[PDB]
């Protein structure tokens, strides 16, 4: 299903302490590479969030893994039936983000659909005074399979640049469970690389995005 | 699948009702027994008093109860769906009146078995037997012939169920069934279940209501 470029889709329905906002994605896959270029209009506005906060809210299946490791695509093995991605974020010293995420096909274009709810954000902490750089760093998602619930865990934590010299850690906490009946791994890492744009013909809050991921962590 | 039945079970029954434009909802509990294949049960019509005779919605009203024998165990696909579920699609067609058609899931939640039921009903004539509440507070047996689907992975049925009517005729609903199950884990060699079934009030309940029992047991193999 993913033998070459596939189109993608992603909506996100965002609560954050009581500011609703909502955010349409358009763009592409392409999972031989683990190439991800998609662009995300805010159609609500502008956001109470920084865009990198979304960022791993904003399609795991196009991560690329190499001959030896197919065997470990739990993602893949899912569609098009497809899974289903529930994380908890903690950011540390402030809120908590609650997400849940249903990744399917729908007649050729893969789908993302989001559910966000974020709650105990400190006002002008480093998420609410918007004090993030427009930065994204580069992680190693550690997975392990889930034999319970037949799919997989998955734990990493997000390395937030701010813009006084420091950082802002965000733990994840992520289950995805297939959507069908029908891949459960030995445990591995994908590593990651994003950058953030934006598109000077647009008017709208809105944020442009390169991504790479491969997954490795076996011989 | 069979072990969920071994003994007592309880039941809920849901049916959101529409025929010719009345809408109706009724409620029903009790318990089931499929070691012996007995069903005792109460239906509380919560809007009001019904458009149509209590007897023509028995069917729509739990086959997974139905005593299947030792030596007929293997063929008893409604447990075989157990817990996840099934689902009961039903064409009834009454002869020289309406339709019924219907959508139900039979899933178990938490220790109870429960029966969620949509219902549309058209085409019935105004003093008909349906709708001119002709029919006596009956109901014949009968026996529900099942066959394989291999296709859809469940099973088909059919029977016609004779309902009496007041001025001594019968009135007939022809049946045509599928079920199919809800989750990912028996495909029967052809059989019948053959059913009896009393239906009596209870007094000191002021509502529109029936109390039902049933017995049902499997058979047509040596």
């Amino acid at each position: 299903l993913f033998t070459g470029v596939v189109p993608i889709l992603i909506e996100l329905d965002g609560d954050v302490n009581g500011h609703k906002f909502f955010v349409r994605g358009e763009g592409e896959g392409d999972a031989t590479i683990g190439k991800l270029s998609l662009k995300f209009i805010a159609t609500t506005g502008k956001l109470p969030v920084p865009w990198p906060t979304l960022v791993t809210t904003l399609v795991q299946a196009f991560s690329r893994y190499p001959d030896h490791m197919k065997r470990h695509d739990f993602f893949k093995s899912a569609m098009p039936e497809g899974y289903v991605q529930e994380r908890t974020i903690y950011f540390k010293d402030d809120g908590t983000y609650k997400t849940r995420a249903e990744v399917k096909f729908e007649g050729d274009t893969l789908v993302n659909r989001i559910e966000l709810k974020g709650i105990d954000f400190k006002e002008d902490g480093n998420i609410l005074g918007h004090k993030l750089e427009y930065n994204f760093n580069s992680h190693k998602v550690y997975i392990t399979a889930d034999k319970q619930n037949n799919g997989i865990k998955a734990n990493f934590t997000i390395r937030h640049n701010v813009e006084d010299g420091s950082v802002q850690l965000a733990d994840h906490y992520q289950q995805n469970t297939p959507i069908g009946c029908g891949d459960l791994p030995d445990d591995h890492y994908l590593s990651t690389q994003t950058i953030l744009s934006k598109d000077l013909n647009e008017k709208r809050d809105h944020m442009v995005l390169l991504e790479y991921v491969t997954a490795a962590g076996i011989t």
